[PDB]
Parts: structure tokens; sequence; C-alpha cells
């Protein structure tokens, strides 16, 4: 089912239902769908789907504590979403424990080039402090961008208390920003 795009000019911050940044600029800031009102970066558009009126892939990660550490594996993963006018993404996940409003815990992988099935096969671990157990590992994938801002791609996150319980291991289903925060969803 195909979009049918055409320029618009937002009146209040708005952001792109594809890469999910804002809409910038004085007028026509993106390209609002008329028939199911999605609004996109006119550079996305080329990115979008033919899902007009009707996902991010997966990632494949084991995360387990030892005593006080939290040490995860982040393997590969498969059917990432495009960001790049060329079709393809050159993804890296960011690994934090959040809420972290200081932005002290994150650590990344490599950027895998012109992908959007990306292996890594890096591992990272955490020390993990007493308040930790209120708080969550949170992976994101984004694209990485030399000369504008990284764009997101999919996310996902663990309850530390949860993985103190129970280690995880297999293919999670990427989500959005927001509702990686809080979720995840196991494959
Ligand atoms: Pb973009
Ligand atoms: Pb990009
Ligand atoms: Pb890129
Ligand atoms: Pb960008
Ligand atoms: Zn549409
Ligand atoms: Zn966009």
């Amino acid at each position: 089912s195909k979009h049918k795009f055409k320029i618009h000019t937002y009146g209040s911050p708005t952001f792109c239902d594809h890469c999910g940044s804002l809409l910038y600029g004085l007028i026509h800031q993106g390209m609002k769908c008329d028939t199911c009102d999605m609004n996109v970066h006119k550079q996305c558009v080329i990115n979008v789907p033919s899902l007009c009126g009707m996902k991010r892939g997966r990632i494949y990660l084991k995360a387990e504590v030892t005593d006080e550490k939290l040490h995860v594996t982040v393997r590969d993963a498969k059917n990432l979403i495009p960001m790049d006018p060329n079709g393809l993404s050159d993804p890296y996940v960011k690994l934090k424990l959040i809420p972290d409003p200081k932005n002290e815990s994150k650590q990344k992988t490599k950027t895998i080039r012109s992908t959007l099935n990306p292996q890594w096969n890096e591992s990272f671990t955490f020390k993990l402090k007493p308040s930790d157990k209120d708080r969550r590992l949170s992976v994101e994938i984004w694209d990485w961008d030399r000369t504008t801002r990284n764009d997101f791609m999919g996310s996902l996150s663990f309850g530390v208390s949860e993985l103190m319980k129970m280690p995880a291991s297999g293919w999670y289903k990427l989500l959005n920003q927001e509702e990686g925060e809080y979720y995840n969803v196991p494959i």
C-alpha cells in the first residue's frame, strides 16, 4: 500500500515518523501523507515502506549478572531500517543503565558500515552499584552519520533486578525509542 507524500508546514513541534528526529525549518519542514497522516523528513521519504494504512528488525543479545557485574554480549542484528539515501544504514549499539541524567554509563559497539544486517560480536561489562537494582539496561541501535546527527533505529531494555533473577539470551524485537526504555519483546 503506497503512501502519497506532499510538502507540509507544521505549526507545532513534529517528529519524523521514520527516523525519529525533529522536523525543523521555518516552513515546509517535512512531507505528510495525504492518506494516513504520516510525517517524514524529505530525505526520509525514500526509505519509508509501502505500508500506508497498515518493523525495525531484531537483535541477538545475552545479558547475565555475576556477583556485582552485568555482562552483555552484542552479537548481531537483522532486517534493520535504512536511514540513508542509498537505502542502507551504518549501525552501532549504545548500551547504558537508565535513568542516566548525567550520561555516565554509556558504552558502544563499533560501527558497521553500509548494512541492514550487521555483526558486531562485542561484549561489555557494567560494575553495578546498589541503586542499579532500580535501573534498566538500555540497548539502542543508531545509524552513524558522519556530518549530521545520528539516527535512531530501534531499541529495547531489561530490568536490572529481573536480569539478576534470570539471564537473557536470544533474539529481541526492536522497538521505538520511548517503548524501548521500558520494555522488551523476546522472539
Ligand atoms: Pb534521517
Ligand atoms: Pb542518516
Ligand atoms: Pb548513515
Ligand atoms: Pb541524521
Ligand atoms: Zn500513507
Ligand atoms: Zn527522518
